[PDB]
DNA sequence: CGAGATTTGATACATTGTTGCTCGA
DNA sequence: TCGAGCAACAATGTATCAAATCTCG
């Protein structure tokens, strides 16, 4: 068995957790930028640049 | 129920209809701004915003 | 059984309404709401695009 | 009318982003 | 140990197909 079932970060950060399925637009803390939320947002830009790099190198191997 | 195979759009405007896989970054016309490709650039934001609206409608269905 | 539209412009306001010739009967015939505005823009892009192709093909002939 | 060309809603294919969670410094 | 960094869910984008309407002899 391999279940994951993700939960939203910003909702969990200010109080009650809630899993994301359609939640990306409905979030009540979609912006905010409180100093706690503000830090996790930088992590997302970092991870995105990181994962994008690995996917480029993954393409490089076939050539 | 029908076969599919992508080919790059921007490449077709100039001749070399190269099939699309990882080609989006290796493109010899990765940007370019001729009126042929200028329209295609407009075409992509319109279709993307349009399909995104339909993806929202699926959330309205809540199913 | 086959699956088929189901008009887009009607769905935007929720009333669904399948298309069979519904073009003119659409109840939102000629509309400029931000939702229905995109499809009108889509053909204007296509029309300007096809017009460009037919013109350049014509210019070389001289 | 029908045959071929042009719309137009629809979907398969590919890219990019987000969070759970491991593993080795 | 316990974080940095990887990969599984999930969004966003890209191009083509097929129903359908249109153009026209
Ligand atoms: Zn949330
Ligand atoms: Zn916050
Ligand atoms: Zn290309
Ligand atoms: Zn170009
Ligand atoms: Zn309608
Ligand atoms: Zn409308």
């Amino acid at each position: 068995k391999s279940p994951r079932l993700p939960k939203c970060a910003r909702c969990r950060n200010h109080g009650y957790a809630s899993p994301l399925k359609g939640h990306k637009r409905f979030c009540m803390w979609r912006d905010c930028q409180c100093k706690k939320c503000n830090l996790i947002a930088e992590r997302q830009r970092v991870m995105a640049a990181q994962v994008a790099l690995r996917r480029q190198q993954a393409q490089e191997e076939e050539l």
